[PDB]
């Protein structure tokens, strides 16, 4: 009913809201002290029974030999994992299609290194594992290719010592950024490709929330005709019985993308797209922002569209909307950014959407309702019946 219909709308515009004041891709600079790059990201694993488990990813970047490189300025990679099952397998194993794409320089205003050639048809991949978490060993052995012409992996992974004694979803990050698609404009950004066939030394660590940490060592170079990422990884601290090495996260998160849920999207849009030309401007989420209380700067609005703005034209075309909903409904909020919803209709703090409040949001979204069909509103999402939306039953509504 066009009242269920009215929380997916307005839900789906505090959640965009969120998207795109949240950083979700991997932010790289250069490092001319190392004359190499750096990077931090931020990765979520859904946890099988609800919530989200946190790795935050501290990386570095060095090239092996001391032929020239390029250092690059300030970008990111946008990256798109799928996990799957061989059916026909028996070892515990991943297998994993991988798109890596960098952007985040706009457009306008002007080299394409000899590594980069290496990267022009599908390049075969081995990878090697040796770890160690809480004193449990393992290794693991990978092999595929990638194709740097669409940022494409293919890669087939197996645990050679028998049962991986951590979810394999925690292992992506650490088993090739070499194969991202850099665009026209940005080839003179590539460090990764720059730097063979000699090859990088990547270092990570990653700090689970709540939870213990993995330090990673790896050397990525041209053995031969075959990329090969070799990685040392020692893992500390980890709970017992915490999502890591109590096996409580996800393995394959569904891109089920529905016909239903990308029409609940464009309505989202709509709301931004006021002259429904198709695209955001900063001017149109500046105003949605400010009518919901927020007051950002032009600078901070910039940032926030670069944030998803795939092309770098400087707005949010309505395909890169899409592309955004669906990383925000693929992986599941923290209770902080849920609360930071909440807070959106619970102007005043006390833990309770009241019929006023949720109005005041409505009416202030030029959203024009009768109190009768706020009132609906309240009754679609009020389980306890109270005639207030508390934050248990907020959770509710923005569920798929
Ligand atoms: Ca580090
Ligand atoms: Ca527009
Ligand atoms: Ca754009
Ligand atoms: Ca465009
Ligand atoms: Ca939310
Ligand atoms: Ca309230
Ligand atoms: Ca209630």
């Amino acid at each position: 009913d066009s009242s269920r219909r009215k929380w997916n709308k307005t839900g789906h515009a505090v959640r965009a809201i969120g998207r795109l004041s949240s950083l979700e891709n991997v932010y790289i600079k250069a490092d001319k002290q190392k004359n190499g790059i750096k990077a931090n990201f931020k990765i979520r694993h859904n946890i099988e029974d609800g919530g989200v488990q946190l790795a935050y990813h501290y990386q570095q970047n060095t090239p092996i030999g001391d032929g020239p490189v390029l250092l690059p300025d300030n970008h990111y990679l946008s990256v798109q994992s799928k996990l799957s099952k061989d059916p026909n397998e028996k070892r515990d194993h991943m297998v994993l299609l991988e798109f890596v794409t960098a952007a985040g320089i706009t457009l306008g205003m002007d080299m394409v290194s000899k590594g980069e050639e290496l990267f022009t048809g599908v390049v075969p991949i081995l990878v090697e594992l040796d770890g160690d978490v809480n004193g449990h060993k393992f290794s693991v052995s990978g092999e595929g290719e990638g194709d740097a012409t669409y940022g494409k992996l293919t890669l087939k992974f197996i645990c050679t010592t028998g049962k991986l004694p951590v979810p394999w979803p925690t292992l992506v990050t650490t088993l090739v950024l070499c194969f991202s698609r850099y665009p026209d404009h940005m080839k003179q950004h590539d460090f990764f490709k720059s730097a063979m066939p000699e090859g990088y030394i990547q270092e990570r660590t990653i700090f689970f929330k709540d939870d213990g940490n993995y330090k990673t060592r790896a050397e990525v170079k041209f053995e031969g005709d075959t990329l090969v990422n070799r990685i040392e990884l020692k893992g500390i601290d980890f709970k017992e019985d915490g999502n890591i090495l109590g096996h409580k996260l996800e393995y394959n998160t569904r891109d089920q993308l529905t016909e239903e849920q990308i029409a609940e999207f464009k309505e989202a849009f709509s709301l931004f797209d006021k002259d429904g030309d198709g695209t955001i401007t900063t001017k149109e989420l500046g105003t949605v922002m400010r009518s919901l209380g927020q007051n950002p700067t032009e600078a901070e609005l910039q940032d926030m569209i670069n944030e998803v703005d795939a092309d770098g034209d400087g707005t949010i075309d309505f395909p890169e909307f899409l592309t955004m909903m669906a990383r925000k409904m693929k992986y599941t909020d923290s209770e902080e950014e849920i609360r930071e919803a909440f807070r959106v209709f619970d102007k005043d703090g006390n833990g309770y959407i009241s019929a006023a409040e949720l109005r005041h949001v409505m009416t202030n979204l030029g959203e024009k309702l009768t109190d009768e069909e706020v009132d609906e509103m309240i009754r679609e999402a009020d389980i306890d019946g109270d005639g207030q939306v508390n934050y248990e039953e907020f959770v509710q509504m923005m569920t798929a």
